[PDB]
């Protein structure tokens, strides 16, 4: 029987006989990806054009931005776009905290290449005034995260202790039809992710795991490769058909590239409540603890096997 | 000064002082992709949910065989969806030939990766009875050709001898606004895309222009990864920011596991109106002269610089 | 700052500190009124007319049938389109009894006229089992009520204890923007709106009173004439620009061709919580004790002033 | 077989191996109306109401204004928006002469209700510089009219020498499809429409003709009253269901209320097309002889016996 993402979120919230600060909150996070999706789509670019006779990246950022003050349940917000975290206004203020990534692989949207929106969701901590530091929450500490996936068909993924569930966007009566109850990720899988231009810098335990993958030693059959670029589908897909996602320290950053608190939390948290694996490499990525909020990371993540045969490698070296 | 597909298409054509048949059929191809886009986004899969109560492959070429047959302007249609070329009712007969790929990535959009719709348009030749014979000719004799990309938007790239045009999709008032006109691809990229897990059976040519790319020999930067698996994704990428895409020939098929007919063709034919090459490895693309309809066969194209620095190694070998 | 139906009513009901069973309900007719507006407007209909190959009125008693069974709010469902009431599956059972018209003025959507969806809330009295007499309550019992006008654009006016707000329907991002807070009608009109076509039956005190404003005695300006035939449209243009509609008794039913339970109650408790009036001539439509489910009633409501100043003409009748 | 307004109106030209100018400016009239269509139901209202942070009347006359400028197939542009003529530019001149309102009821659009486009085109005349003059011709020298009544649904009634079919617009693939082939008017409609609140200053032969509907002599059942105020909307009903519609002089201006060259002349052209009449009362809309571009004009239209029954009134007077 029929359900979407707000009868199902206000259902749950309800259960739970909770606030509903969550759900006002999750609400308004659906409307901004509604308004950003249709933004992606080329809405109505006709005018851009002339049409009638006479930039995505920060569209999206206030969106979210203002939708999430507009709820009434944030206090702190932290965004891949703006440099410092933002401190609701008093009178605006929620329980929540809040972090996001407005609109990811936007660089590469001139190719139309599938982007999204990478979100994650603390409770604060400290009964200080909301500040930066109530940010810097562990991915552990999450209480619900998610990404909306703006592909050949706009999907919102959305995690919570719950379990996971997929939800796809009617663009025809907007809204989310939930299509894919409590997610699960397959044990091992078959395709690799990770960009090998960079094999040059690839410290010895990824480029030997990567072999193992096109030659696999108990010569069995490869894996198949697949690097969209952007983070979003690829994690998405290493969700749906299972897999490994890599996005390792190199010569660059040692940190890796991707940002901790709203790229790779988030995503960590949605794989391992889907019954898959996020480890940096030496510890697991919701357990890494927030210095800066525009922290970097390396990530590996997608199905267990494959990321505990990653870490076997890891440990060889 | 704004402009559309139609409004671009007819003004060719009445410019050329044209009969109007090529027009209307790209009209048609154009309504179709239309019906494809909204269909491919989740139009209304509220109700297939049971919002009221109680295959995309197909539908596809469906609304492109259905579009094309009721143009008047189509003889002989080929998809990779029937086995056998389609011959177009008597009275609704005409001067063309297509060969299309309904849906492309389809398999893979379960993961809501860019789908894309491809196209070639050829004239009649002999004065026989149309039949499947009449889709026989190379990619040189193409009339136009192009395809539609649904990706982060939904956006239809066409070639004509003319040159190459790029329209986006307004989806709010269905149109197709023109935004890139007569384009031109990069003399060199820095971007090379395929499936390295089939490293394992890379001929030799191919292996060692792979090596050159991560580890350049004159001691420069490497080129990036970048493989979406959906054809029309990559050849778009490649068409945008340059480089080289390549699915050559292995263990498996040695003509390569893209269909000739409407896969290869159409796409050399816009890589090479842009500025771009075509190449089988041995010959171009567009030279090769099609025995089956579902022929194969191998493809590397992109930036000149890009194929010629392959076909360089590819001699060496 | 902006805001939504729904957030507007999670807000309203968390403030309440409520059950949420009365948003769950109103959230689940929003659905049906977003895929009602869809269909209305011709959503697919090139899919009809064999686009790729190869009435109404029922698909919108669904929607909101089944959008409202699915809600878990309701108990007692009426609907003009049923003979008979509807009880919900006992798994389904909520506190809530709604009378609604999913389509009004549907007849003459052949010339597309504007259309709409009318509906009535009332909490469930009697603890006896949940039937038809249920739903016999009085509108002055009416806990919500509201319609969904599907015309030059799409909008949904509720009207709860706290006052009628307007949310318009913004179908690029497919959710309803609040647009007129907290609505109240002019105290006196320029416009009465009915079929004058009837003028034979008239009873005296409604052909003296259209007599008074074509040509007014005060010799004054006359009032306009407006009458589209689908009341949502009526009563909506009486409900912003100001002035009266009439749907009267005469030589058919002397009790008028409108029905009380689910197109005059939510229209009159509309009318009244915006400051107009709402009466059956002899006495408040919302007073009037429901006997038989699609019993009719007479109308004639919108400004005060106006409504009075008809009454008034009535009893000297 | 399926079939869309471009593919019909492209199919027409071709078949009357014409220029193709006709067809451009029809195409570039579609366009326009698909971007009015959207702006009416709303398009992005969302973001008016500060969604991500921070007058139809006119974006419509530029959408058509410059959409028809653009098609190089207008030279002397009439709009109800502007005091003169507008003389398209020298490089963008075509041979035809085009008179439009771009959206018509307007001002009643607070309250949703159907608005329209309406449109009339003919050929320039003399061979001198193009000036407002050329807009002077009779409805009679139309080469097509027609509206676009954006109601329930968005339609567009097309109007040429060949007959009069109706295109809906499916909003989900932007396109107009052809649902009603060289429609008809019924011979006698049941159904008058009209604004009786000037029943204070009608002529005597109209009080009287309205009179004989609402009391048919021959004792026969009445006619229905029904008038939306908005012209493309009453004019369309009448088209669809029969009847008459009347808009006559009176107190005001002997010479009506509605415009001669762009409200009167298009719907007379459509009605004549369709087998209905249109006259001014003495003589026939289409014969009537522009004197200044926004002169006025008393009409009385829809079925040829209702129209017939009215002058066979009239001339009693
Ligand atoms: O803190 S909540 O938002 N509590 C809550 N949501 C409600 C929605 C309705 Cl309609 C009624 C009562 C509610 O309480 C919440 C939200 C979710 Cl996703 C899951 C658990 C909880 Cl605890
Ligand atoms: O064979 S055509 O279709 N000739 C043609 N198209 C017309 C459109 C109008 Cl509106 C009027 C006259 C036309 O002639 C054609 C179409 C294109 Cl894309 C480019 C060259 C030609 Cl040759
Ligand atoms: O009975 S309710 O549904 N109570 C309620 N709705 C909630 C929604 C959220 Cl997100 C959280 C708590 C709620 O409690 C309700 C709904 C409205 Cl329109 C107005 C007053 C009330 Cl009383
Ligand atoms: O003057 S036209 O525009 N001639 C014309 N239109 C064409 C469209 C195509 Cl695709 C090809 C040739 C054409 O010639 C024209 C347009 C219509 Cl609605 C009806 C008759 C005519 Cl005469
Ligand atoms: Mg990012
Ligand atoms: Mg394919
Ligand atoms: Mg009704
Ligand atoms: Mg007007």
């Amino acid at each position: 029987d029929v359900n979407t993402l707000t009868r199902f979120v206000m259902e749950e919230g309800r259960k739970a006989r909770g606030t509903g600060e969550l759900t006002q909150l999750l609400n308004s996070l659906c409307t901004a990806v509604k308004a950003i999706s249709s933004a992606v789509r080329k809405a109505g670019i006709a005018h851009l054009y002339g049409i009638a006779g006479s930039k995505l990246d920060v569209l999206s950022n206030d969106l979210v931005m203002n939708m999430l003050k507009s709820s009434f349940a944030t206090c702190v917000l932290v965004s891949e776009e703006d440099k410092h975290a933002i401190i609701v206004e008093p009178e605006k203020r929620g329980k929540y905290v809040v972090c996001f990534d407005p609109l990811d692989g936007s660089s590469n949207i001139d190719c139309l290449v599938s982007v999204g929106t990478i979100f994650g969701i603390y409770r604060k901590k400290s009964t200080d005034e909301p500040s930066e530091k109530d940010a810097l929450q562990p991915g552990r500490n999450l209480v619900a995260a998610g990404y909306a996936l703006y592909g050949s068909a706009t999907m919102l993924v959305l995690a919570m202790d719950c379990g996971v569930n997929c939800f796809m966007l009617d663009p025809a009566i907007g809204e989310f039809i939930l299509v894919d109850k409590d997610v699960k990720i397959k044990k091992k899988g078959k395709i690799y992710s990770l960009n090998e231009g960079y094999a040059k810098d690839f410290d010895p335990a990824v480029t030997e795991y990567i072999q193992r993958k096109k030659f696999p030693p108990d010569n069995s059959a490869p894996y198949g490769a697949r690097y969209v670029g952007s983070m979003v589908a690829d994690v998405h897909r290493t969700l749906v058909y299972g897999g490994i996602f890599l996005y390792p320290a190199n010569k660059k950053s040692p940190n890796g590239k991707l940002r901790l608190l709203y790229e790779c939390n988030p995503m960590a948290y949605v794989m391992e409540k889907a019954g898959g694996m996020a480890t940096t490499g030496k510890e697991a990525v919701l357990d890494v603890i927030p210095t800066d909020i525009h922290q970097r990371a390396p990530v590996i993540l997608g199905s267990p096997d494959d990321v505990l045969e990653f870490l076997k490698v890891y440990e060889k070296h």
